[PDB]
C-alpha cells in the first residue's frame, strides 16, 4: 500500500534556465523560455521522493482560451526515463533526497503565449492534479529547428537581445543616427505584449484559431505589424503629420518605445497620441524583439510611399519649377519599416532570411492597410507575385520619377533631373557596432548591371551638356543664417543666358512642402564655355524658424531653363538642420545597484531665449523609469542648461543612455551614451 505522491512546491529554476534560454532579465516572478529548447524543473515532495515503480506521472500545458491539442494550443505527455518520440517530454535527469530534477522539452513549432502547467500524478489507483505554475514561451533565434533560428551569435544579441539602437533620419546627403531605447526586457512589456496579442482583431473573431497561429513567425509578425497603427479602436499608436502636436507628445519627441506601451496598456489600449512611420517602427520592433522574431528598423531614403505601388510618378512643375498637382503624392525624404528574420514555409524554397515588415499603413487596392511580411530578396529579385504586398515594398525603392514643366501652350516638357534616385542610402544599425550599416544592396541590384534588367524584366518595369547640382558649404546648424548654392556645370563651347530660379521651403519628413524661406530668381543668367557657376542663395533663421519641422528639413529646389533649345534642368535637395550636441557626464564609478549621476548639458543655438526647458532620460538596464527635469528659468541666447539626473542601473553590461531635450522654440534635441555597467561586487 503506497502513500500518495504529496508537492511541497515546485521550483521553476528561474535563474539558471534564463541564463540558459537568453531570457535572464525577463525572468522576473514567472518563467519565461525559449521553445524547441529543454528547461529544468525542480519538484519538492514531503515524505517520500517519486517512485518509478509505483508512481506515474502525467504533465500537461495548455495556452490558449479554449485549448486543444489539435490546434497545438495543448498538450499532455509522460515522465520518461529518456527523451521519447514526441514533441512535449518531460524526462528525469537527477534524483536526490525529496527533489526530482526534471527536463521539459517542447517543440520548435510550438505556439508562443502564456503556459499553465499542471501535473497529474496518480499512485496505486489514488489520482491527484496540481497546478505546477505558468511560464511563457517565445520564438528561439538559437533553435536551429525554430523557423526564426541565426546561425551568428552577433545577430541573435544584436536583432533579439539588444534593448537600444539607432533610427536613420535626417537626410541621404547627410545621414543621422537617432538613440532609441527599445527596452524589450524592460518591466511589464512582454505582458504587455501579450496583451497586443490578445486583443488583435483575429483573437476577437475566433481566439483557439489565433493562439494556434501564433506558432508562426509571419502570422505573430502580421499580427504585430498591423496592431501597431493599423487597427482602429485597439490600435498602440494614432498617426499625425500636420505639426500640430500640442494635445500629445510628437513623434520626434519620443526616445523609445516603452512609455509608449505603457501609456497604451494604462489607457485601456487607446491608441497613444502621435506617432510616426519610424514611431511604427521602432515600437514594432520592440515588440517582435520581446516575442524573441529578429527584428531590425530600416531607414530608406527619397522614399516612394503612398503611390498605390506606382511605377512611374509624374509630377507638373510651374515656371518656377513648383510641383502644381494638389492630387500629387510627395517623395518621402525618408520611410521606416521593419525586417524580421524567418523561414516562410507559405512560400517557394529559398525566399528565407529577410523579410520587410511595414507597418505604416498604405494606401492600396481594396483600402488602407499595413503591407505584410515579404521577402526582401524578392524585392530584389523583382518577383513581385511573392505574397504579401511585394509590389508596394518594390515601388518603395524603385520607383521612376518624371519632372514635367509647364507651357504656355498647355503642352508639358520634360525637363532633366539627376538629383534625385528613389531608394537611397537604406540603413539599419551594423551588428554589435554603433556604425551605420548601408543595406541598399539587398534590396537592388547595382544599377545597369545584368542582374538589375533580370529583375525589372521579371517586374514588368523596365523603365544639353549642362548639369546643376544643389551644394552645401559646409554643415549648417539649427538656429542660424546660411548659405547653399546652385552649381551649374556648362561642359560645351556654347555661351548660354539661362533662367534660373532657386527656391527653399519648409518640408516635412514626408515630403508635405510649406512656405518658401528663401527665393532668388535670376532672368539673364550668363553661363560661359567650358566653365561652372556658383548661385548663392541665403537662409535665414527667421525666415524658417516659423514653420520648420521637428525634423529640421528645408529643401532647396533649382530650375535651370536655357530658352533658345527649351531645355529645362531641375535640382533638389533635402538639407538638415544640425541640432545642438548634448553633453553627457557620468559621474561616480558605474557599478550594478549603486547610485550613478548623469550631467547632461546643452548651448543654446538660437539668438532667441529658450523657455519651458525640459530634459527626459531613458534607457534599459540603466534605470527603471523614465526621468524628466524641468529648468524653471529661461536660458538666454547664449547660456548653457545643465541637469543632474540621479540613475540606480539594475543590470550589468553595455546599455545606452537615451536623452531628449524639449523647449518652446528648440525641440526633440537628442542625445545618447553608452554606459557599461561593472559587476556590484
Ligand atoms: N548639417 C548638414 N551638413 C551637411 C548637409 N549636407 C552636407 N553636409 C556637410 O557639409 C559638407 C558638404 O558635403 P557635401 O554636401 O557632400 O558636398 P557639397 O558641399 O554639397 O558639394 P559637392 O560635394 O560638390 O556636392 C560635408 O561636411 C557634409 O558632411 C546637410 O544637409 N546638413
Amino acid at each position: 500500500m503506497a502513500e500518495e505522491l504529496v508537492l511541497e512546491r515546485c521550483d521553476l529554476e528561474l535563474e539558471t534556465n534564463g541564463r540558459d534560454h537568453h531570457t535572464a532579465d525577463l525572468c522576473r516572478e514567472k518563467l519565461v523560455v525559449r521553445r524547441g529548447q529543454p528547461f529544468w524543473l525542480t519538484l519538492h515532495f514531503e515524505g517520500r521522493n517519486y517512485e518509478a515503480s509505483v508512481d506515474s506521472l502525467t504533465f500537461s500545458v495548455v495556452t490558449g482560451p479554449a485549448p486543444s491539442q489539435e490546434a497545438g494550443t495543448k498538450a499532455r505527455f509522460p515522465l520518461r526515463d529518456a527523451v521519447e518520440e514526441g514533441d512535449w517530454t518531460a524526462t528525469v535527469v537527477d534524483q536526490q533526497d525529496c527533489t526530482l530534477s526534471l527536463q521539459l522539452t517542447t517543440p520548435a513549432n510550438a505556439p508562443i503565449g502564456l503556459y499553465r502547467l499542471s501535473l497529474e500524478a496518480s499512485t496505486g489507483y489514488q489520482g491527484s492534479s496540481f497546478v505546477l505554475g505558468h511560464f511563457i514561451l517565445l520564438f528561439n533565434a538559437w533553435c536551429p529547428a525554430d523557423a526564426v533560428y541565426l546561425d551568428s551569435e552577433e545577430e541573435r544579441q544584436e536583432y533579439v537581445l539588444t534593448q537600444q539602437g539607432f533610427i536613420y533620419q535626417g537626410s541621404a546627403k547627410f545621414i543621422k543616427n537617432i538613440p532609441w531605447n527599445f527596452g524589450q526586457f524592460e518591466d511589464g512589456i512582454l505582458d504587455i505584449c501579450l496583451i497586443l496579442l490578445d486583443v488583435n482583431p483575429k483573437f476577437l473573431k475566433n481566439a483557439g484559431r489565433d493562439c494556434s497561429r501564433r506558432s508562426s513567425p509571419v502570422y505573430v509578425g502580421r499580427v504585430v505589424s498591423g496592431m501597431v497603427n493599423c487597427n482602429d479602436d485597439q490600435g498602440v499608436l494614432l498617426g499625425r503629420w500636420d505639426n500640430n502636436y500640442g494635445d500629445g507628445v510628437s513623434p520626434m519627441s519620443w526616445i523609445g518605445s516603452v512609455d509608449i506601451l505603457r501609456r497604451w496598456k494604462n489607457h485601456g489600449c487607446q491608441r497613444v497620441k502621435y506617432g510616426q512611420c519610424w514611431v511604427f517602427a521602432a515600437v514594432a520592433c520592440t515588440v517582435l524583439r520581446c516575442l524573441g522574431i529578429p527584428t531590425r528598423v530600416v531607414t530608406n531614403y527619397n522614399s516612394a510611399h503612398d503611390q498605390n505601388s506606382n511605377l512611374l510618378i509624374e509630377y507638373f512643375r510651374n515656371e518656377f519649377g513648383e510641383i502644381q498637382g494638389d492630387k500629387s503624392e510627395m517623395i518621402w525624404n525618408f520611410h521606416c519599416w521593419v525586417e524580421s528574420w524567418m523561414t516562410r514555409p507559405d512560400l517557394q524554397p529559398g525566399y528565407e532570411g529577410w523579410q520587410a515588415l511595414d507597418p505604416t499603413p498604405q494606401e492600396k487596392s481594396e483600402g488602407t492597410y499595413c503591407c505584410g511580411p515579404v521577402p526582401v530578396r524578392a524585392i530584389k529579385e523583382g518577383d513581385l507575385s511573392t505574397k504579401y504586398d511585394a509590389p508596394f515594398v518594390f515601388a518603395e525603392v524603385n520607383a521612376d520619377v518624371v519632372d514635367w514643366i509647364q507651357q504656355d501652350d498647355g503642352s508639358v516638357h520634360k525637363s532633366i533631373n539627376r538629383s534625385l534616385i528613389v531608394g537611397l542610402k537604406i540603413s539599419t544599425k551594423s551588428v554589435g557596432r554603433d556604425e551605420r550599416e548601408d543595406i541598399t544592396h539587398t534590396y537592388k541590384y547595382p544599377e545597369g548591371s545584368s542582374e538589375e534588367r533580370e529583375a525589372f524584366t521579371r517586374a514588368n518595369h523596365l523603365n544639353t551638356g549642362m548639369a546643376m547640382r544643389i551644394r552645401v558649404g559646409q554643415s549648417m546648424n539649427m538656429g542660424s543664417d546660411f548659405d547653399v548654392f546652385a552649381h551649374i556645370t556648362n561642359n560645351t563651347a556654347e555661351e548660354y543666358v539661362c533662367r534660373l530660379l532657386l527656391c527653399a521651403r519648409t518640408v516635412s519628413y514626408n515630403g508635405i512642402l510649406g512656405p518658401e524661406c528663401g527665393t532668388k530668381y535670376l532672368l539673364n543668367l550668363n553661363l560661359e564655355p567650358f566653365s561652372e557657376k556658383s548661385v548663392p542663395l541665403c537662409i535665414l533663421y527667421e525666415k524658417y524658424r516659423d514653420c520648420l519641422t521637428e525634423s529640421n528639413l528645408i529643401k532647396v529646389r533649382a530650375l535651370l531653363v536655357e530658352p533658345v533649345i527649351n531645355s529645362y534642368l531641375l535640382a533638389e535637395r533635402d538639407l538638415y538642420l544640425e541640432n545642438p550636441e548634448i553633453k553627457i557626464r557620468i559621474l561616480g564609478e558605474p557599478k550594478q545597484k549603486r547610485k550613478l549621476v548623469a550631467e547632461v548639458s546643452l548651448q543654446n543655438p538660437l539668438p532667441v531665449a529658450l523657455e519651458g526647458c525640459t530634459f527626459t532620460v531613458e534607457g534599459a538596464g540603466l534605470t527603471e523609469e523614465q526621468k524628466t527635469v524641468e529648468i524653471p528659468d529661461p536660458v538666454e541666447a547664449g547660456e548653457e542648461v545643465k541637469v543632474r539626473m540621479d540613475l540606480l542601473p539594475l543590470h550589468m553590461g553595455l546599455h545606452k543612455l537615451v536623452v531628449n531635450f524639449e523647449s518652446d522654440k528648440l525641440k526633440a534635441v537628442k542625445g545618447f551614451r553608452n554606459v557599461i555597467i561593472g559587476p556590484a561586487l
